[PDB]
């Protein structure tokens, strides 16, 4: 047991590392919306869904990251 | 058997960082939609799916990662 | 009991890596906010509470390694 | 053994890392594909086949480190 | 005791490696704010404020990191 | 025998990280040509070679990775 | 001692790695100051100032890591 | 002599990972040089020895990174 | 002793890592350079010293790198 | 000797690792430096002996790796 449960909490520090991709990701979304907008105010209730959109699945990788990370630590 | 569950484990987190490159992608396809579609709203219509397949293309890579990793726990 | 405390030590580091992503994040709405401002500062009032969501969402990821991190910790 | 097939769980969930580049390379070529159309909406039949082209090569990068990932985890 | 202190030493040096995050989030955010001054001068006293906030809070992200490895060190 | 072996798998494996490289770069280049024909139709028979040119020479260095993942493996 | 001696010199290297973000940091500022300035030269006085906050603020963190860095060294 | 071979073969895997640098970088070369000939076509004697000399600096780069790769297999 | 000096030669050989962001930071000061002066060469006097700075202030950040990696080599 | 031998080893692979930056880094000069040539074909004199400098600066710091790659490898 000693071991195998120090390799899961290991793991499941490693196992966040992928999650600086939805960080850096869910910013470039806003980044695009806030750059849009300002260009063209007139685009902003259209280019918003594409905002909520696209953060959310880029912040599905990183719930996928995260569920990995849950199941070493309680799993 | 101690050694090899723990190299399971650890490696189980260790495939999970490729994700790091689906949520940059994503937020990247995302970022280019809003962008477009504020400099010309019009073409709207046209480059939608042109993000929707781009998305999912750039998400394989990220479940390719997972699929790895699920094997790693439970195969 | 030891081998298992150092492992919760070594993985509370490597959960703390994951947060640059929302140093650069939060870093790349601030940027797009200035920079819109700039462009149009008519557009403030409506850009500013986009760059706070912005945030708020990015940073969010960085407060999920920081959990991992304390959970390992204690 | 125990040792080697340890070695090879590991080698495997190290072998995705490599993933995040067709990740994030897809996504660069949706992205030029997505804000050319948008700036010149006549050009879309020419430059959607290099889209599909440009994401292919970046893909098989990707596979290249799957088919490495598959070798030590199966083999 | 001598295995727990080295993952305490270890994952500490780990703690530091998401400082990088801040490093260049906190420069991207000066960067948007000299490039926004230079086009537009006069919105100066506008963008100036946000990019002290928006500094504060990628600054933050590292600060948390320095954080676990202050407590992993102390 | 065993250490060795162990080695090349786990060496096999890393080998394959430097080709995450030509993924992004031969993106670059594709997208190069795509925002170059996009803006200029009529050059397209011209930056087409250096597309492949260029996407050649970015993918032979993840194939000098792979050529040392496979001696390890082989 | 030997182990625990030994996982601060591993430690030290280490907690230099985070000083690439300050290398490439203060570099984007300066980055910034040039193209200011060469868009307008009136601009300099203003934003000379800028780009030295900027830069100081970005070192910092990198100043940060060298520190954890000496503490494992020499303490 | 096993463990000394067993290092070999590890570092020989790592130092293969310098070698993205190269396949990102030959990359941007060659997207700069697609850009500039489609926004002035007759710049294209002018700027296509600089890209072969750019993209041969590069290179040489993952060249060394190769070299202590192969030096450590043999 | 044969456990401290192996970790010092890992140690030196990490510490250089962080020698890639003076690399790609060194080289956003000359792109910037090369930029600014392309598209106003009235400015060349005005920005060229700037360029030094950034690129020293850059660079020390890899020396500090280096610095390290050194001292566990030799100190 | 045996295991410090192979630190040596390891840590020689781990030091050429920051070498990608100067690989990218004298990309990013010579990027530069075609585009300001294409955009200014008049201004090539003055540019590119920024750029030989730029990416010498820049390849000095891979040339800092490498040296303590070949101090570890052969010293």
């Amino acid at each position: 047991m000693q071991l195998v449960l120090a390799a899961k909490y290991i793991g499941a520090g490693i196992s966040t590392i992928g999650l600086l991709g939805a960080g850096i990701g869910i910013a470039i979304v806003f980044a695009a919306l806030i750059n849009g907008v300002s260009r063209n105010p007139s685009i902003k209730d259209t280019v918003f869904p594409m905002a909520i959109l696209g953060f959310a699945l880029s912040e599905a990788t990183g719930l996928f990251c995260l569920m990995v990370s849950f199941l070493l630590l309680f799993g």
